[PDB]
């Protein structure tokens, strides 16, 4: 029968085994616990699987040389402003925790030694300063903090200034060989949805804003650093606004009535910055991503189902009452082969419905009670549908009905087809299981016997669509009723696999016949007891339940306006 | 005083911008629109009394 052998690969198992076993390869990225050898020291946390960097895009995130200044609670206060304007930023770096803020602009006094003030958590562990610690070719702005005050009002603005051409450190001759030059000489603009340090729309520059006006700051930062002990300094020569901009590129004058009384009280002022530097670390220290891979285990196992009798006199042999082998075969047949692939396949729905919920995902490995091994491979994936045909048809004359059925159930279901491939990322799954053979996704369509007239082709493009293959499986249960259940399988393969959807574990078993005695009467019987089990892997299946689709062809429906008013009161 | 092996590769690249020009759409509720039938926005104009 084509429903078992479509959903559940058969599979024979020699009677020399209690079932089969499979072994599984997991590689894995994630930092702590350092190294294998003498490990330990950061503990065990949570593995990362890589295939989830293929769909996510922070776990394969990292930063571990930058170097960002800390506040030490001794004398470093000195070259970060007071925290009375700008409360201390935390940031992530490595394992470290510890706090940040804005360098203090100096003009005449003490320069600033980088190394000394780069010392991380991580470094003091080490044992401070290392002589072959350097500074990279990059030294650049990371941000220009600005105050700009209104009337006695002061408001603190954080400009992404990064990505600047002219925010570069040069190379320069003259003094030394190793020295940096910054020269920033250009003009920077804050535009009419200038956010603030987080949100809004300011409040000083709105009637600014409303108005179609972005202002424009004129700003020469000079600056010199040395690449050789970490000693340099930075200030300011220039700030002001200058030049107000229209909702052109055409200079506005800042006499005209409404800006020259909008700009009266403004002064700009500058506080603080920051750097982004990198270490070039010859001798190298960093540590990262640890690619380690476990094995994993699970276990298949067989039982025993109650078997089939036949009782007649032994006396001499009947064909009347009873017939020959060939029904106690057949009820056999019908019993293993279909009423039980029906309920596993239900239960499987009904758990599947209760473990995850309606059309959300979830994380590789975050579904620990599903049955299968498959679940390594792709994320797990529910979903349901109804569709009422009376409700949501569109006609336009009689006699194009049938059609029009047909579009609308194959155009929902190739819609569900294209989300779930989405979601679940399959077709990476299949890129990575089978190396240079790339396979396409093959569509189960579990119906019943009335549907598939309306799905096969008539009209429309498609089946399940473009770009999918597709089998169409009937039975003549009467569960599957005003129900079809899709889900992805794999028709090349003979073996147990965890893209596979699910195997029917299967032991041949024949029959056993003799004369018993039970109660002092004699008759031959004949015993046959099966042993096979089902099991699922693959945690994806598509469900649409299809209803009142006897109304929707009796009764006739088409169009239904969606009216557009021009009418009293709108 | 742990002694193992070390495997390093220490990245040189930058992304840059020369082009300012770029559109971007965004596109909603597609599934909404597939799954639901929309049928014509009709202007009933007036020959009720309205005007």
């Amino acid at each position: 029968h084509e429903f078992a052998e479509l959903f559940y690969r058969t599979y024979i198992v020699t009677p020399d085994q209690a079932g089969f076993q499979l072994s599984i390869r997991r590689n894995l990225v994630w930092e702590g616990w350092t190294g294998e050898g003498l490990s330990g020291e950061k503990q065990e946390i949570s593995k990362r699987n890589i295939l989830q960097g293929l769909l996510d895009y922070t776990t394969l995130e990292t930063n571990s040389t930058e170097l960002i200044p800390v506040i030490q609670s001794g004398e470093n206060d000195e070259q970060f402003i007071d925290p009375s304007v700008l409360p201390a930023q935390t940031v992530k770096q490595g394992k470290d925790t510890f706090d940040t803020n804005f360098l203090k602009f100096s003009e005449n006094g003490e320069g600033f030694n980088l190394l000394m003030l780069a010392q991380t958590p991580s470094r003091l562990k080490k044992g401070s300063m290392t002589f072959t610690d350097s500074l990279d070719s990059r030294i650049a702005l990371k941000q220009l903090l600005i105050s700009v005050t209104k009337g006695g009002t002061t408001e603190l603005f954080a400009l992404d200034v990064n990505r600047d051409q002219y925010a570069a450190y040069t190379a320069t001759r003259e003094y030394n060989f190793r020295l940096m030059q910054l020269k920033f000489h250009t003009s920077l603009g804050l535009g009419e949805e200038s956010t603030t340090v987080a949100g809004a729309e300011s409040a000083l520059l709105k009637d600014l804003f409303d108005l179609g006006y972005r202002i424009e700051l004129d700003v020469k930062v000079d600056g010199e650093m040395n690449v050789e002990n970490g000693n340099g300094d930075t200030s300011l020569r220039a700030l002001r606004l200058a030049r107000v901009f229209d909702k052109e590129g055409k200079e506005i004058a800042l006499t005209d009535s409404r800006v020259s009384a909008a700009l009266s009280g403004l002064t700009v002022t500058g506080v603080g910055y920051s750097l982004e530097a990198r270490l070039t670390n010859i001798n190298q220290l960093e540590m990262g991503l640890l690619i380690d891979s476990d094995v994993q285990k699970q276990g298949f196992m067989i039982p025993t189902l109650p078997p089939l009798v036949i009782v007649k006199p032994a006396m001499v042999e009947d064909d009347k009452t009873y017939p020959r082998l060939e029904a106690l075969t057949t009820a056999y047949r019908i019993q293993q082969m279909r009423n039980n692939a029906v309920t596993t396949l239900l239960n499987r729905a009904d758990t599947l419905k209760s473990y995850l919920g309606v059309g959300v995902p979830h994380p590789i490995e975050s579904n620990l009670g599903l049955e299968g091994v498959g679940q390594y491979y792709v994320r797990p994936y529910y979903n349901e549908a109804t569709i009422d045909v009376l409700n949501d048809l569109n006609n336009l004359t009689s006699a194009a009905k049938q059609t029009d059925i047909q579009g609308l159930i194959v155009s929902k279901i190739n819609e569900m087809v294209y989300t779930a491939d989405q979601l679940t990322g399959y077709t990476a799954a299949l890129e990575a299981a089978f190396s240079g053979r790339s396979p396409k996704p093959h569509v189960a369509i579990g119906t019943d016997m009335r549907l598939p007239q309306y799905i096969q082709i008539n009209g429309d493009d498609r089946t399940v669509g473009i770009g999918y293959d597709y089998t169409i499986a009937r039975i003549s249960d009467l569960r599957m009723k005003d129900k079809i259940v899709m889900t992805f399988i794999l028709p090349n393969e003979s073996e147990p696999h965890p893209l596979q959807h699910g195997v029917l574990g299967f032991i041949p078993e024949y029959l056993v016949d003799f004369n018993m005695i039970r109660n002092q009467r004699i008759g031959r019987e004949i015993r046959l007891t099966p042993r096979y089990r089902y099991f699922n892997f693959l945690p994806i299946m598509l469900v649409i339940n299809v209803i009142n689709l006897e109304e929707a062809i009796a009764q006739r429906t088409a169009l239904d306006v969606n009216e557009t008013q021009v009418t009293p009161a709108s």
